[PDB]
């Protein structure tokens, strides 16, 4: 995340890192069984950690928690970053409390000018890198359609939206892919792609999790 600001412990406790020997991409707890993040994140030997400010220090909130299953939206294209959106089981129920807790899957989709949070310990630099310890936030707008088909050379699918700042300086970043966008209470997007980050004109695009609640339920209640 960059040009974004410190969260606070545990105040976003639906985040989650996914951590393969390090952290390498975020996640959202949709119940205590499940967790939401990009496709794109896909990798075998994922432990789900939940509960998570610094993700570096043994705080005492954590709960770390392998994962049994994943499974990788049936048409998820890698060419064009359609259906950017996997679903992690874990090897058993996270305990929720204060700071695990789940977040609801959205029953439409947000509209155009809504404040989203953004969250994730990706690079907070727009040029070179620097990779934070505790979990950063950034509040950004869904931006009209016709303005992320402009803000992009790369076409642009009904199962994106993007969100941010054309200006600059304000946008999730390499590290957050597969972390939570929140609008109005509920999980309505995944960080899934950008050009750069932070550039000018050059907005993040994220998976449409409105688009797959149907899938998302369905497959939750079959395995
Ligand atoms: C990997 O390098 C990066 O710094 C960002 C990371 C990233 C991930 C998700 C969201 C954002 C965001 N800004 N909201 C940023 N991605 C890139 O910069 C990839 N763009 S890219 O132009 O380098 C590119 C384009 C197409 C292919 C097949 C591979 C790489
Ligand atoms: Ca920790």
């Amino acid at each position: 995340i960059v040009g974004g600001y410190t969260c606070g412990a545990n105040t976003v406790p639906y985040q989650v890192s996914l951590n393969s020997g390090y952290h390498f991409c975020g996640g959202s707890l949709i119940n205590s069984q499940w967790v939401v993040s990009a496709a794109h994140c896909y990798k075998s030997g994922i432990q789900v950690r939940l509960g998570e400010d610094n993700i570096n220090v043994v705080e005492g909130n954590e709960q770390f928690i392998s994962a049994s299953k994943s499974i990788v939206h049936p048409s998820y294209n890698s060419e064009t970053y359609n259906n950017d959106i996997m679903l992690i089981k874990l090897k058993s129920a996270a305990s929720l409390n204060s700071r695990v807790a789940s977040i609801s899957l959205p029953t439409s989709c947000a509209s155009a000018g809504t404040q989203c949070l953004i969250s994730g310990w990706g690079n907070t630099k727009s040029s070179g890198t620097s990779y934070p310890d505790v979990l950063k936030c950034l509040k950004a707008p869904i931006l009209s359609d016709s303005s992320c088909k402009s803000a992009s050379s790369f076409i642009i699918t009904s199962n994106m939206f993007c969100a941010g700042y054309l200006e600059g300086g304000k946008d999730a970043c390499q590290g957050d892919s597969g972390g939570p966008v929140v609008c109005s209470g509920k999980l309505q997007g995944i960080v899934s792609w950008g050009s750069g980050c932070a550039q000018k004109n050059k907005p993040g695009f994220y998976t449409k999790v409105c688009n797959y609640v149907s899938w998302i339920k369905q497959t939750i209640a079959s395995n």
